[PDB]
């Protein structure tokens, strides 16, 4: 039986450190002396294992990559400074100019300015299509297509995508790849490999490290094409070096994961629970609930159904400022996956760059709030929300 | 007057920290907390000043990019994890699929490759010329050329380039931006600006941090052009966010660039001066050598010598691999400018990624070793190199 | 009403940062710059506040000192770079050359060397009694007996102290003080001040940080003393100066301790009984046990029963260090309070500084083994238990 | 031929890393595992090497413990959490309730403290001597004498002691230890053990990290005394533990000692000479001044004459809080040693703890200033005190 997760994010990928120190020391050096020239000259070409120098690999942010690689169940892991970085890396390592992209339309901000202005002017195809539609990205599929990417639930508007069913249509022709950004559910979560999901990333930045205090991604996947990504994306394109003392905050970070994302799921749904009743609100999303658009979808793909919440306030945008405004315990910035609760508005916020019409195209609107429940007192966030609200009348 | 760089390498850009740290503190925070919705609103609308997210800003970060712009004289510097992201970030943001990139041939390894392969399969065009050469720039001139990119001292050969005149010429067609890579020289020997040049990057992995234990990239130019690579480059191409962490030590480190400088200069020469006359050796490229080709070029663009120094052993490959197997000071693995001296064989390391006829039309022969001097006392640097080399002839 | 503990230990004593940074910076800082000499005066006579110098305070190292005492409900918290300088800047501030220190005989290690040892050259009285026994205490009162001093669950026996008592009979003659070392428990659990008791000290190394990797001590009790064990224990005696890099890593690991604390405690509720019903264990002592003694009173005193397990196996010396040396999961080292569970034999390892005769006065036999649950799979914790006493027996 | 100071503060006690990490990596771990109890049991009695736990070792600490003694010339190093920790554990792990020690009576403000108030408590008997005084010491020992401690040059007058007249008073008796705090000098300036000195202390805070961002001690000498100093006074006694990251940046600070100090001690020499010409200025100190008192013991006892400086204007305390208030170039604070330069008024900070009497009594003035001179550009930091200076008239 497969070490369980609870048991793994503290005791995967076992380090042998010469002294035997219980935490991994810190490798934060650029580079790594060679016994003699030979064996110098083999870890350049590939020949010999060992270690060459900090852009392209580092023993400490290796103990992170196999840890992350097994909770995620993948055969490798590629860390990197940011999660942008780990997207950037995946997707600038498969394309070229010609190929062609298909993408969920409600996607994290930067990743949609990415997508759309950046590899459309390295000459690469792109389309934005809502996945969770049957039959959807079969229908946007031309020779030339080598990647579909989503996210799920998507940032931040929550919808679910049924994996499963998209990946059935990318793979129904040969040489595509299935990219899904797991950071919303984490690997406690999701392991989107399960449904034929060939890449997984992770703003690491959000739960893995938990902590909101370190910038990093990760990516998951097959050794044959992490090991492109390495000597190609990382090494060259984006230069997305994590910092080995970040990686090692990270590894930290992960002892608690499994014990976080419950307690943080626990609470999220007490919060939206006490939300979706307050006369004040109008609309609230939360892949636990019933009526959530794709709940089956949800709870065959999610173990615990998150701590995101969004919601929307029957006073909208100007409701939304005022309460945002007066939260006592709640934090208002964005970010999210953090010990503490984190609050902000996208269409201001995290997806003021995506301009309105694609933002409400895909769902996103301008009153909706979006929340990162942490780890406090469920009585006590639903009081700092009482108070708030109240307030609005 | 200016500050001086001895003084500004401590003390340019200083801080305001509430309690009056004298090392202002470290920025470890992916986040930053709004006092209300619509200053939020305002900062991601580039309407007020303030931090956001640590992948678009932080106040470590911001530090360390005014020491830097303050001493290579730019506007703005703009940090990154790495030296290979700051050159990407910035040739990513300013290039698109059809434009025109002229390079000179002789580069670091993994920028000839960033440059041959990755953004060749991105739709750009490049061209590899000698720019140490008058004419070739202007001759490689297209329609569509973007950018003329150079290092000099060149990686590993240590080749110099005249600026002013690669700058005159590739400035004497609108719209080209030149790039110089000063990581061998650092701020504290040259100014590539100076010479006419816009933009000018560094791997801070080597001198200017100095002490071998960071990864990290600058850039450093104007205001507008790298408010775009911050937005573009750093934001969502590269994604190449360096540590608030990271970034604290490499303004420690820069702390002490001007003496580690001088001092390591100094050895070099030194150094550089023994190895020259050593039965064993070919021949040596260090820049302060009067002989060597540049030299007037190098004085003029240099105000040190350096501390990098590269020499070709009259046996070959072989006689390489025996040298760097013995020495017992100077210390064998990739990377430069630390306070130890490393050294390295670039066609099988550093430069092995080439294809080989690359390496060797750039003069990268196989006898070549490519040396970094740090502060040891010069005299046992030079009694490691005597019993290394003696033993090779005997 | 009083923000909840799972809420403080995340949010009491928020800080102000100019930036508005999430997670307020690291101030690795020697020393703060005074905007003028009648400031710098003025903060060295204490007419001032503001910050001079790390050794005598920093803003990173009060920000985690707030955060505890409120935990603890104390006026004031120091923190020093271990729990043993934790507890000497404590008692070498109260003490001097002819005071009488009164202590229970079963103590950590060190702390009872240090009374028995260090404490005695230096003209202290000492006294070694077991305090969980009614009027023990008080027939040992003598004139100049200064301070009272326990730990519950004991280190390493898991001994139940009566607090309530203890502080009534110590109490009950005048300039005695009560000292309780709460590392065990952790302010999630504990709150000493509660019972009566006036300073409380922690090795903020165990469950307040909980991932094994800071050496750190916490001093919690009124104003007045802290700020003279501030002033002379810290500034003076013991030079237990914490790192600020060290203490914003606490700070990091305290947000966690109330989900850790519950979870370890559920956890080794699981595997104290599954240890208590193996046929190989001769007893199993932790603080939930119904039977057990102390139970009705480690119910009053502790919100949960902790993560410390001690158990003596029949098969005694030998017997321990078969079972210590085949398990797989928990992991042998000293120390305690981690995420991962760990293992030790006391009277061979954190006691074997104690004379034998001590040792086992206090209970702490040969055969005995301690356990610090961490948050592993509990199913997983227990079959690592039983693949290595079945082992034991078959 | 010894290694060479300048070569041994990067290469002295090198490390082996299984990596082989260029800079050997942080030990940010509170313990360590044993392969077996019988290992365990075997380290804690001393019958093993290896590690047990951060407060009684950790190989990053050592590896800097080991720098240093060979820089100082001695058996042993014990690095602690602060200077006064590195004195404290010394003294307090020597001596016990009955015993004697002398002490110059310049000192640190707080060294002067612990000696005259905490060890008096402990029933230890101190005195306080001009031991720069040829016989003083030998005039003041007793049978149970066991320490005679001092600084040189010392903090805050810049007074010179002869090390060797003190040691050979001091060791006429048996079982005597003399102790010299060399905080003001380094290691690349002078090794106390060269004039017969048997252990040496320093605040690493200072010079030895020389970047102002680390508080830490360091205690130099033979190995058998060392080992009961961290058994007992580091263990037991003070707890003052440093932390291995805290540690490692002493070591990377290290790095630059032999560089910053020429510097340093350079642009000392320009600075007190400009400042002694300077018509404001009434008194200037400065150890390689020739009308220095003990000029010639400091000649012999310091390869370079230090970078700290100590002045007295002839407009006394009022005229140095003008002069302090108006420098914009150096830095008003306590501490020295770094970088940058910096200043301060010993008698109403570093020294305002020591009354006013025992100030005097010792050549401590009111008019002091004291300064600590970084690596600056030396005319720069002229101008500076010229235009602050020329302000004063
Ligand atoms: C992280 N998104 C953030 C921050 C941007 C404002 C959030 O929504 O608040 C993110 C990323 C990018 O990872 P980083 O480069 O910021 O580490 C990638 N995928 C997802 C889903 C998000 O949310
Ligand atoms: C360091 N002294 C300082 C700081 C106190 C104000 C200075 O004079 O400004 C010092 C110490 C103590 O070392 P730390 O505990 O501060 O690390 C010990 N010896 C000397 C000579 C001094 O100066
Ligand atoms: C590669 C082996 C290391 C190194 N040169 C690096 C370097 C770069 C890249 O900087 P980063 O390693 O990404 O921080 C860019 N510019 C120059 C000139 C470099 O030398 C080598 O040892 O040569
Ligand atoms: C010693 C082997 C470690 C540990 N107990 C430590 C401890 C101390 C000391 O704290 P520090 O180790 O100096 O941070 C003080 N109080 C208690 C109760 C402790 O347990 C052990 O494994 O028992």
């Amino acid at each position: 039986e497969r070490m369980t997760p609870a048991t793994a994010c503290i005791h995967a990928n076992p380090q042998k450190d010469q002294f035997g120190a219980a935490i991994p020391p810190i490798y934060q050096t650029s580079t790594f002396v060679f016994d003699n020239c030979q064996q110098g000259g083999n870890r350049f070409a590939g020949q010999e294992s060992g270690y060459i120098y900090t852009r392209l690999g580092n023993p400490t942010v290796s103990n992170l990559e196999g840890k992350i690689a097994f909770l995620e169940k993948t055969e490798a892991c590629v860390a990197t400074s940011s999660g942008m970085g780990a997207i950037a890396a995946t997707v600038l390592t498969i394309l070229k100019a010609g190929d062609h992209l298909i993408s969920d339309e409600c996607l994290y901000g930067c990743t949609h300015a990415l997508f759309e202005h950046a590899l459309t002017k390295f000459g690469i195809q792109v389309d934005f299509i809502n996945t969770a539609i049957p039959g959807e990205v079969k229908k946007h599929m031309k020779p030339n297509t080598k990647i579909v990417y989503f996210e799920t639930p998507a940032n931040p508007t929550l919808k679910i995508i049924d994996m499963e069913r998209v990946c059935k249509d990318a793979h129904s022709q040969e040489g595509v790849l299935v990219i899904a950004d797991n950071t919303f559910c984490s690997p406690m979560i999701t392991n989107p490999v399960d449904f034929g999901v060939d890449v997984v990333v992770h703003s690491a930045t959000k739960y893995i490290n938990g902590h909101t205090d370190v910038v990093a991604g990760l990516i998951c996947g097959k050794a044959d094409l992490l090991q492109q990504i390495r000597m190609v994306g990382i090494k060259d394109i984006t230069g997305s070096v994590i910092s080995p003392h970040d990686a090692w905050l990270i590894t930290r970070g992960l002892s608690t994961l499994n014990i976080r994302m419950k307690a943080e799921s626990e609470n999220a749904m007490k919060v939206a629970e006490y939300l979706k009743s307050h006369p004040a609100v109008e609309k609230v999303y939360y892949p636990g609930f019933e009526d959530h658009e794709g709940h089956d979808i949800a709870k065959k793909q999610m173990r615990m159904y998150g701590s995101m919440i969004t919601f929307i306030l029957k006073s909208g945008f100007e409701g939304a400022k005022k309460l945002l405004d007066n939260l006592k315990l709640i934090t208002l910035a964005v970010s999210l996956g953090g010990c503490e609760s984190l609050i902000q508005h996208p269409a201001s916020m995290t997806h003021a760059v995506v301009p309105k019409e694609e933002r409400e195209a895909a769902g996103i609107t301008d009153g909706m709030i979006r929340l990162s429940v942490g780890i406090e007192d469920a009585d006590e966030l639903i009081a700092d929300f009482k108070q708030g609200l109240d307030a609005l009348l």
